[PDB]
């Protein structure tokens, strides 16, 4: 029986990244939304 055994749910999702043109930080597709929302124009 799996008492301490964990059958890990496969996360076969490579998350893509791009740097934010104005901030310069690498944004993953998972974080693009919250970053884009909270980011400031002129963030340096
Ligand atoms: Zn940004």
């Amino acid at each position: 029986n799996p008492n301490a055994q964990l059958i890990e749910d496969p996360l076969d999702k490579p998350i893509q990244y791009r740097v934010c043109e104005k901030c310069g930080k690498p944004l993953a597709l998972t974080a693009i939304v919250d970053h884009l929302e909270n980011h400031c124009a002129g963030a340096s």
